[PDB]
C-alpha cells in the first residue's frame, strides 16, 4: 500500500541519557584447508566468524553476554615455494591490516539491553586491545617444518550499530561494535622461507592460545522516553 | 519535553539484488581449483511507486553456506575443486536495503516493521573449467527459492549522526533444476552453487508491501 496514517494521539516525551559499563569478550576463528597430493601444499588459511559466551558483573548483577566476531576487508597473501609436488605452498592466506575491520556483535540478557528503544544517539568509550598472532606449524611429510609466527594489530572503536530484529511477533536487539585497526609489533614471517617483516595479523593463529580478547569501557545512550 | 505521535507508513517496496562470487584456481599445472565462494554484492537502482521516484541501494550476502568439494584424483592431471560453496535449506540470504524516500527518513524511532513479499527463484548458470588438456567439465544448474523470514532495522551511530538501513532475511527452499558437474560423477545435487549464481541476470527481484510504525514530531 502507499499511505500515511495517524496511529496515536500526540504525547509527551523527553530525551534521557543512560551510561553503562560494558565488557566485550570475543575471539577469532580460522579455517585451514590443505590441497591434495603429497601434502606439502595448503590451499586456504582464512578467518571465520566465531562465537563466545560469558558472564560478568555490572552494578551488582550478573550479566550473560554473547558475542560474534567477524572481519571484513581482509587481504589475500600467498607463498609459492615452487611448482614441484615437494615444494611448500600457501595458495591464499588472509591478513587483517589497516584497510580491514573487525566487527564484534554483542547481546546481553540485562533488562537495560532489552530496553534500548528509540535510541537517538549511542557513543562508546572503549579501551583498545592488541591482538597478536601465535605460531602455526606446517607439518610437511618430509623435512623441517616451516612455521608462521608473529603479527599484531590494535583495535580501536569506530562506531556502533544498533540492530532490532522484528520476527513474527517480538523484537530482539543487538549491538555491533566496529573496530578500525592499526598494525603493531611484532611483524610476522614464515620460518624457512624468505617471507618476513610483514605487518598485520594473519589468520593462522590469531587468538595466540588466549581464551578470549577483551575490550572494556562504557557507552552512553540517549533515547526518547515519555515525559 | 517534546510532542510526538505514532504514524504508520504503508508503501510498496521493490528489492533488487544480485550475488557475487570469487573463483580461485590452484597454482601449478592448471587442473586444480582451490575455492569457489560467495562474496557480498552491491546493487543500486531506481523505481517508481505512486508518483515518487525512489533510489535504492542493496547489499546481498549469504550465511550458513555449505562447503562441497570434488576430488577427481591426486594426480597433477586430475580435475579437483578443493572447496565450493552451495546454499541449501540450512543457509540464509540477507539483503541490506536503503532508499532515499521521504518515508524512509521517518524510520528513526520505530515501534514495528512488517513486510509481505513475493518469493523469487535464483538459478545457477554454467561455469566452465578450462583444463590444460581434455574436454572441459562444466558446473551447471542448481536453484533455491527465497522466502521472507524477518526484517531487521539497523541504525549506525558514527562520530556525529545516525544512518538507518533494513536487513531482509530470506530462508531457502531447494528447487529444480539440481546442479551437476559434467564429465564427472557429481550429479543431481540440490542447492545453488557459487559458480554462477546470477545466471546472466542483471539482478533478482523481490517485491511486495512494507509497513512501518514510527514515532514522529507532532
Amino acid at each position: 500500500a502507499n499511505e500515511d496514517i495517524v496511529v496515536s494521539k500526540t504525547s509527551l516525551w523527553k530525551e534521557m541519557q543512560y551510561n553503562r559499563d560494558i565488557t566485550i569478550r570475543f575471539k577469532f576463528a580460522s579455517s585451514i584447508v590443505k590441497s591434495g597430493g603429497l601434502g606439502y601444499k595448503w590451499s586456504e588459511i582464512s578467518f571465520k566468524p566465531a562465537n563466545y559466551q560469558y558472564t560478568y558483573t555490572r552494578d551488582g548483577e550478573e550479566v550473560t553476554a554473547h558475542t560474534t566476531c567477524s572481519v571484513n576487508g581482509m587481504n589475500d597473501f600467498n607463498f609459492n615455494g615452487g611448482s614441484l609436488p615437494t615444494d611448500f605452498v600457501i595458495s591464499r592466506y588472509e591478513v587483517i591490516k589497516e584497510n580491514s575491520y573487525v566487527y564484534v556483535d554483542y547481546w546481553d540478557d540485562s533488562q537495560a539491553f532489552r530496553n534500548m528503544v528509540y535510541v537517538r544517539s549511542l557513543a562508546a568509550n572503549l579501551n583498545s586491545v592488541i591482538c597478536t598472532g601465535g605460531d602455526y606449524s606446517f607439518a610437511l611429510p618430509v623435512g623441517q617444518w616451516p612455521v608462521m609466527t608473529g603479527g599484531a594489530v590494535s583495535l580501536h572503536s569506530a562506531g556502533v550499530t544498533l540492530s532490532t530484529q522484528f520476527t513474527d511477533f517480538v523484537s530482539l536487539n543487538s549491538l555491533r561494535f566496529r573496530f578500525r585497526l592499526t598494525v603493531e609489533e611484532p611483524s610476522f614471517s614464515i620460518t624457512r622461507t624468505r617471507v618476513s617483516r610483514l605487518y598485520g595479523l594473519p589468520a593462522a593463529n590469531p587468538n595466540n592460545g588466549k581464551e578470549y580478547y577483551e575490550v572494556a569501557g562504557r557507552f552512553s545512550l540517549i533515547s526518547l522516553v515519555p515525559s
